[PDB]
């Protein structure tokens, strides 16, 4: 599709098989998730924002899905105040930011 | 411009006169800049990002150009990891994600 940006990119994704609501976000490196529950081992990784810090756990290969579209990849679960598809899955599936 | 998204989309911005790299931020709602001085009266404020508030100077009617393209809009001048361009430019100029 073609999204234009007078209001908040947000689109309805489906994670590990759990409908999540996202923010469709250039500025994020990677994609990180508050409200869902991955199962098996994960690794302890850090982002920084405006504010701070906040703490992740990354869950590796996990099914993104979105928009018809369909990307396998890392998710990094943790009390951020906003759900974001990052680069990390965007770059997976051709998303180009255009003017 | 075509901005692909396996690298940060950074593109050179002249803000208010002032050349400086900023990341096209679709996340971001505002535009953020850290590593600016600009002139005249500002208004406090407080914004929040992923780790919560932090204070900025917000000016108004900043002229904002990038890539043959230009706007008009408030820049918030205070901490961040990244000198950001939000939603607040990007909308007046045509910005789309596209995949
Ligand atoms: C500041 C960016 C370099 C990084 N942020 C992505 C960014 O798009 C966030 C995404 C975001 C969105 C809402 C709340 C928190 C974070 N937006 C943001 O901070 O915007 C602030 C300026 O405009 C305002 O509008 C929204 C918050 C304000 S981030 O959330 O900290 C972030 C950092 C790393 C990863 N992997 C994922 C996300």
């Amino acid at each position: 599709p073609q999204i234009s940006l007078w209001q908040r990119p947000v689109v309805t994704a489906r994670i590990g098989g759990q409908l999540i609501e996202v923010l469709l976000d250039t500025g994020a490196d990677d994609t990180v998730i508050e409200d869902i529950d991955l199962p098996g081992k994960w690794s302890p990784k850090m982002i920084a924002g405006i504010g701070g810090f906040v703490k992740v756990r990354q869950y590796d290969q996990i099914l993104i899905e979105f928009c018809g579209k369909k990307a396998i990849g890392s998710v990094l679960v943790g009390p951020t105040p906003a759900n974001v598809i990052g680069r990390n899955i965007m770059s997976q599936i051709g998303c180009t930011l255009n003017f």
